[PDB]
């Protein structure tokens, strides 16, 4: 009985061209805390955020996603998982090597996320001057931006959806909340260790690329923070891709937009829909189901970036949304050939 | 000074070719209170709206305005209003025929929007049971759907914005807040008696259509209404067009519906951006200007309804969205009058 | 490693003395669906509640908790559980005697609550025209009142809270997130089996009562609905303890308010802080951490009620703030000596 | 008809003996730009304020309020507001000493506060950088705090509620929209200009004191922006008085806190219930009314500070609720007990 031997997702590592900004802008709009610089890697945690940072940026020639680390419940669990994994024929390696935290459990998705499992970690503690009079939040909430209290989840991009929700359910024990079908084929997996939604998703690569990071989100837990959060990108000049609005799947309020590095960002307001039922089946979203799926209200998440859009990209974002609105290209078709009509031609989606 | 004359919108009446359809939404998702019911006509009032009705729901073969009455600031300020219009030759008629109110002057815009201007209003007194110990508010907020609290403004479609504002602004005494221009062409203004950002907009009818309802809108006052009215809207089946989300254009939150007769209806949260200022210049929105007009965030309006579908409609509304979605040389006509940042903004659907 | 035996807080009993009044709060206010009638019980869901109803409404001479139940997270976690308890010398009953569950075990808390555990518990399917488009919601959120998502968590008052903590820690598997101590006596626990701060809470019972409901929450997810609602119970003659504002213990946004049959019942807005740390030490919170416990913001949660009402009370509502405000009472001063004064005179407290 | 010639609440001064925390307290929590320094005042706008300040931060020995002036709706209103007054001997000075602003009539209320009418008021223009994209608004939204749009309202502290309120309404052309009585005593009036429930209100100094400040109140058009402030102040250690709640009396969201300097602060949530009808009766709260006129939820407004204490206060703020929790009970004595003990006020 594996369930229970995934804790949570403790932090990630996001690769940026563009590093100063995309830390101004973790800095100065989501008001992240900086408790440690090295290499060229500095270190963020949320005011929330329980051990010493949540994400990691870090210099590179493109975006994209260093890795992602979840917290065991046990060192037990830790074992039980990496021997899992070995025994499944997936080559892992074992460091100690990160700020704040042990022995971690280093291996790839089947697609070639950079996945990492650990149990050691140091519980982070404010110098005097940030402690809150609120006992669970380790440091006040910043003056800065609209700050984010922690790291919510995560969403891979894959060739294949069902491979690495296999990989997630069978080594480390996730169930599946929800996921979109077309046919036979999963477009979509949304999975969890916990009473989330999800910390952990998977959809489809539309453009046959591999391992890349859809996004990464950061919870406030109220739907005003993701107004007040759109509201000072749109007049600071980030990139908004949708939202505010609710996807149907999960629940969440969400708001995407893209950090100057290109990686795509997304901001949860309510938690939302907590999995207490502890044998619900999966809920899987046909094509006829899918409108409400991707949003609530009205708001249409575009074609152009959303289905087709992770990084690392061999494109540019503007290169991307040019190719993929045909400002044809074969790589295009190709990608709107293999997506459903429901979903393509969606009142949730727009196409540029 | 005609500034001060007009004091509000007091109320508006729809025609619906569903007539019990469209008093369902009103009552069962807006918990709108029904104060009279008479011929063809059923009479609302949202919880704050002080007279008997703000809302005519009228039977008849198409939908679309019957007309909008404005409450003056003063019985004189009926007299002048009038007199201003008549002495510019505009053709008016005195009547006193609906319950809840008295002696109303009846004209229509240059674009033949049927438009009313009176004094006289009975403030609504609840029954004992429907008082509020809010001593503001004439009855309780019901607990039915999620219910607004008042008529909050009216948008005309128009071959001719420029007419219709330069009527407000001459005969009316409005201002105008905000306007969006293409070159030399106004094809919106906002306009406003009060502190309100608009009572009453105009936007340009890009069908070449004439004297159209683009929407009536009713208000909150709180941004999760718009949140838990499009939730309660997609799972009973009201048709959504936009939001919610927040207008650059007045500061307003907004959500777009259509009621099953046909005609937009928008719920409007927080107030957003009161003009205190008295002597504001006009903010001028251009085509470079126009992306944040439309929607702070990621909303998209789209072309195949927002610009170009309003009440009466020549087609129905899945019709309409056919042959502006596709070519008809109609909708080509239409795609060529718009210039391009607003047809291709970010803020736009196609 | 019990840790995870326990999944959630399934359903509770509520007693009252006016059961029909009782009932119209939890529908026309709270807007849940009923679902079954049996004996003198009716029994209720919110649109989000998993199993066929999270409470019973039982008719009786006084108000209080018949029961609650937990389910575990498998069949062999129940069995589990209940061999802990009867290894224990706890005195349990199997059952299977309730509509849209299966296997119970009943059993009393140290104090003489009522607790039972289940796995057994059929999933609520809605009619056709019920089901809602977002397929992790069982039921449409209703268009009545200001409606709950689902049950939320359970406060028990106890003439001794380590004894009921060490029943739910030792024999169940909780964690205790957070608590409150005067000098070396738990004067409150918040226990979790999961990622909430607690379903279920153990407050003292200053008046030297044993084996009260302090109180029983159900969850809106939304501030604003704390919001709705205190003004919905404002005009509706509910009587309002205290809220709406914000626990520091627990981050959790509340609204205390009294059912008409005597029962304190509290409304969530946001779910709060999340314990995604998996081995978090307990925070345990002094007289000197107090006011903030209490209410983040300028809340004041009344002496005469909070601190010394549950159900059933020996006294109606009424009488009880009478005594405990001395409208002195040799009881009253007893429980005033017995909580220490920084927690008395706390600014969160009036 | 003098219903139209004021326009709003153009700004106020503070007093503050802690001129560096104060300023602090609207800079750091509440955001405001500031636009001016000169002599011992600084000067603050809010991003949506027109004009080049909103708020002047003075030091002085004493915290209260310097002025309060409004804008009338013509240079014409401007003469005939202050001859209305000169009219009722009305003691007036015209003055054009202020950064921002033009010719300007100051006078005194009936009971000491210091108030002020101008028309002449220069538009602030950010510098580029601090353009918004939203065309009505003049500066961005500031990465600061919990910024505060504008200025909103003003509550005076009166012996005499009704000469207060007279004043406003013969002269300044002002209508009542609210008010709480006790048998033929006015304890509280909300007045306004235009659609606001008010932009000044007047509450009874029930310590027969003369001419203070109740409180200067700041928007924010969003209930959640005070349930963040309130945060920011519990965790930052600025004193809270009361809400986040809802006052039945003008539906306002409302959170009071005290600055630094000593001076009371609101918050305001949503605008609340805007008086579209032009010809509403003035609505009175008698002391049966009075639970929800105080706060539509749980909210106690204390006692000690909320119906006491004004700037300048001849005690400090801890020493004034020391105290109100012979001049405490003459207090007690002329305040009604529906008040006094209502579910709405806590002792
Ligand atoms: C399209 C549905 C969905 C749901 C939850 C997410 O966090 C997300 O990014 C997308
Ligand atoms: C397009 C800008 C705008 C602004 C305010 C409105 O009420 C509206 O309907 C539209
Ligand atoms: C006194 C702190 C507290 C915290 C959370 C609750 O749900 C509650 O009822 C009380
Ligand atoms: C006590 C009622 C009330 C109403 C509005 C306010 O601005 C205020 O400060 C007080
Ligand atoms: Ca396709
Ligand atoms: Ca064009
Ligand atoms: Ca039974
Ligand atoms: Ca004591
Ligand atoms: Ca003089
Ligand atoms: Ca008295
Ligand atoms: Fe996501
Ligand atoms: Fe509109
Ligand atoms: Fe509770
Ligand atoms: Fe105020």
């Amino acid at each position: 009985d594996a369930r229970f031997d995934i804790a949570h997702l403790a932090r990630a590592e996001l690769f940026s061209p563009k590093p100063q900004e995309t830390l101004d802008f973790f800095t100065k709009f989501l008001g992240m805390y900086v408790t440690h610089r090295e290499g060229q890697s500095v270190y963020l945690r949320g005011y929330e955020d329980p051990y010493p940072w949540s994400l990691k940026i870090t210099e590179a020639p493109e975006a994209g996603m260093g890795h992602a680390a979840m917290r065991t419940s046990s060192p037990e669990a830790l074992e039980r998982r990496a021997k899992s994994l070995t025994d499944g024929n997936v080559d892992g390696t074992w460091s100690e090597d990160q700020f704040g935290y042990g022995k971690t459990f280093e291996y790839q998705s089947p697609d070639g996320h950079n996945l990492q499992l650990l149990w050691e970690a140091e519980k982070y503690v404010a110098p005097p001057e940030l402690r809150s009079k609120i006992l669970t939040r380790p440091s006040k909430k910043p003056l800065q931006g609209i700050p984010v209290k922690r790291i919510d989840h995560l969403n891979l991009m894959s060739s294949d959806v069902t491979a690495v929700k296999d990989s997630f359910e069978r080594h480390l024990g996730f169930r599946t909340t929800e996921r979109v079908v077309d046919g036979n084929v999963e477009i979509g997996a949304w999975m969890s260790s916990n009473l989330l939604g999800h910390e952990v998703a998977c959809m489809r690569d539309m453009t046959g690329g591999h391992g890349k990071l859809h996004h990464l989100a950061f919870f406030y837990g109220t739907g005003q923070h993701n107004i007040d959060a759109v509201e000072m990108f749109r007049d600071y000049d980030i990139q908004i891709e949708a939202g505010p609005d609710k996807h149907g799947i999960t629940q969440s309020q969400f708001l995407y937009v893209f950090e100057p590095g290109g990686n795509r960002i997304e901001l949860f307001g309510e938690a939302g829909y907590l999995h207490l039922d502890p044998d619900a089946e999966t809920k899987t979203w046909q094509m006829s189901d899918i409108d409400t799926g991707l949003a609530v209200g009205g708001a249409k998440l575009p074609w152009e970036s959303y289905f087709t859009y992770g990084t690392p990209s061999p494109l540019s974002l503007d290169q991307h949304i040019e190719k993929y609105a045909h400002f044809p290209d074969p790589d295009a078709l190709a990608a709107e050939l293999s997506v459903p009509d429901e979903l393509e031609h969606s009142r949730a989606v727009a196409d540029a």
